[PDB]
């Protein structure tokens, strides 16, 4: 049902766009939306660190700038193509758009977002 | 040189994608990048308000997820198609990607970002 | 070892300071730091929603503006004094300052942050 | 009316608390509130860069966790005690709490926030 090799690959591609001059730590993400399209995002840092955009947040922006809908699955990777768990902020924003059933690429098996952010605030 | 009617129109289109169930205040943005392509973004709210994504930040994500480069001009509008000045956070993130010379759609004449965020922190 | 009734009460007090004109949803937090002092925080909203400050983030700011150290326990509550789980963003920021062993007030028993943000990004 | 030497000094003190292991770029802030008390804040970074808290945002949290009110004047400094202009995000959050008349320490003369964030979004 979810081609994880494809999603992960798109996340790996997407990582290539990261604007990460401060950390040099590129992140890409790719998500499958409920209509079968995939949207991607990369890391975008800012001199004011707290204004940096996460790749998974970029994905959510793409989601809504391309017709919205629900996220079914997301892979997040570093610039080396390694699977990354989304930061807590991203877990919260993904939840809004995929709910607890959103699959997040690996550990050794994609995880439900619900398990990555249990007892989530607040709707 | 900059088709502002086009950019503003794209920002107006882009506003249609806003996920704004909390504020009901849709924002769209569209920017011209140095290679002539235009990238767009809309507002994406979250139950945790501080995780909401600005449309202009969505634009910057699109920028880098589509090859990066420099932003030359940006229009930001509300869901009514009215010109909006970017919030301070967006002014900072746009600066990273357009610098002080980035034109921002209107007042009655597009403004340099440099004038919208004078004496900007911090590079 | 942790007076949860005290922490929760301080979180309830702290909620009273929330600047929440947009959501009307007050949040307070109080944390015990490794030296036995307690630091508190409340929700601070902004017209640009994504600039709203979480109460638990306020706590972390207090932590470092009062000598830093490690967070041992945190209660987060709404304006009604109900226990709230921190949003994903707060779970990530708390982790930086309390690690996985940081106790977070309730469900029916305080939880390790590690369990609230399993397999956390990224250090 | 505003003891800027005092505010700047408090901002310099406050900078000492910064949690800045990623950038090593400490920021402190101190603000005078309408009741004459001063509240302070420092920079707090996170591994997820975009979750870093600005010192001026820390100030606003202190403001409301200490009774709220309006900010009259703010100095922001780096770890070297040099005057810093607030990032765009901070200019927006300060505006909510000080309005356009909030004085911001230097260039060679404190500036109105209104001039640092002209034509501000959006209330
Ligand atoms: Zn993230
Ligand atoms: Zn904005
Ligand atoms: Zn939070
Ligand atoms: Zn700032």
């Amino acid at each position: 049902d979810v081609d994880w090799n494809m999603l992960r690959g798109n996340a790996t591609q997407a990582a290539a766009g990261a604007y990460v001059p401060y950390s040099r730590f590129a992140v890409g993400a790719a998500a499958l939306v409920d209509d079968g399209r995939v949207v991607t995002g990369c890391n975008v840092e800012n001199v004011s660190y707290g204004l940096t955009l996460c790749a998974e947040c970029a994905v959510v922006c793409a989601l809504h700038s391309t017709g919205g809908g629900r996220l079914l699955a997301l892979a997040c990777v570093d610039g080396h193509g390694s699977v990354l768990m989304p930061c807590g902020r991203c877990r919260q924003v993904l939840l809004e758009h995929g709910g607890s059933e959103l699959l997040i690429d690996h550990p050794v098996r994609p995880r439900r977002l619900g398990d990555l952010l249990p007892d989530a605030f607040g709707l």
